[PDB]
């Protein structure tokens, strides 16, 4: 009966579970869940939305995701909008980092442009990998139609293109903007840093505490905790 340690420390979990072949393998390790602490992943395959209800909680959120940078820029084209700056510590490690209102209007063209030539003539040899940070910025910065953001869901991964939408939850999951709605009902991966009852779009629950999240896929969630 496996029970969550005291401390689960990234920079230990990276040597004794080989972190880097799982992200060679097309998926983050972000943390264990506390039911069989296994190794919980997010799909770089498929689309996933990550959210986490206090913005001191985003930071870490980009600190795990880009742990294996080298990896990841031996697999992806990564391009990041980050309107908010947690990613800045990475933005000359990835082919593109957009920050200004122009540039992230831009990566709207560049995903479409992207998604084009790969279903015209094939995937590229790198994947792309897209990392929108505040999405309901990014909106504001595009007005990305809703059926782009489908088709970009939909077709994206069987091509090669990928999106990882990060937010603060009520900005990225429980608002209401069109687009917002469009990814969050086609979206089947989540990792959720708030508590189901204190949330709209999805015994008393217990507080969710730093680093805690539930992963949910599939009509059905897992409690779990992100690496430190």
């Amino acid at each position: 009966s496996p029970m969550m340690p005291d401390e689960i420390k990234y920079e230990d979990y990276r040597e004794s579970l080989n972190l880097p072949d799982i992200v060679a393998n097309g998926a983050l390790p972000i943390g264990l869940d506390y039911e069989g602490v296994t190794l919980q992943k997010i799909k770089l395959t498929e689309p996933a939305m990550i959210s986490s209800e206090n913005p001191r909680e985003i930071a870490h959120i980009a600190e795990i995701m880009m742990k294996e940078i080298d990896i990841l820029n031996e697999k992806y084209a990564i391009c990041i909008a980050d309107s908010s700056g947690e990613f800045k510590a990475y933005r000359h490690q990835v082919a593109n980092f957009a920050e200004e209102r122009e540039d992230i209007k831009a990566i709207h063209q560049l995903m479409i442009e992207d998604l084009k030539q790969r279903e015209m003539d094939g995937p590229f040899e790198k994947d792309s990998l897209y990392i929108i940070n505040d999405f309901k910025t990014f909106i504001d910065c595009t007005y990305i139609p809703e059926d782009d953001v489908k088709k970009l869901i939909t077709k994206g991964p069987e091509l090669g293109l990928n999106i990882l939408f990060v937010g603060i939850h009520k900005e990225l999951i429980d608002a209401y903007d069109k687009q917002i709605d469009v990814a969050r009902k086609m979206i089947n991966q989540f990792s959720i840093g708030i508590r189901i009852s204190d949330q709209q779009f999805f015994q008393r629950e217990p507080v969710i505490k730093e680093n805690e999240a539930y992963m949910v896929a599939n009509q059905a969630y897992q409690k779990i905790r992100w690496f430190k």
